[PDB]
């Protein structure tokens, strides 16, 4: 009853939303994106997302496929394994469809805690 359920959802989305830019900039160069931290790899032409999987203690960030080259749908997920009771186990998913390059946000949280712009 005292859990910060609405702020948890906003913090989670704020950890993955900025990565859309990172992904688009890499694909515009014809480079692939790979998860984790590190330096660009000029041999394989892969750019890391630049954020650790556990950057936000509310949960974990994941990329699929990994690496991703733009020719298949890409998903960025924030799994709230560190959240309070109402949001623990819930997942915010950002999907970039390869056929049109568009992004969508879906969440399996209770409707009242889904961040603005995301749907069930």
């Amino acid at each position: 009853g005292t859990e910060f359920a609405r702020s948890e959802g906003a913090s989670a989305l704020a950890s993955v939303n900025p990565l859309k830019t990172t992904v688009e900039e890499a694909l515009s160069r014809g480079w692939s994106v790979k998860s984790g931290t590190g330096t660009e790899d000029a041999t394989k032409k892969e750019v890391p997302l630049g954020v650790a999987a556990d950057a936000n203690k509310l949960g974990t960030i994941a990329l699929k496929p990994d690496p991703a080259d733009g020719t298949a749908d890409i998903t960025l997920t924030f799994t709230m394994g560190g959240a309070g009771p109402k949001n623990k186990g819930k997942i915010i998913t950002l999907t970039r469809t390869a056929a049109d390059g568009l992004w969508k946000c879906t969440s399996d949280q209770d409707e009242q805690f889904i961040p603005k712009g995301c749907s069930r």
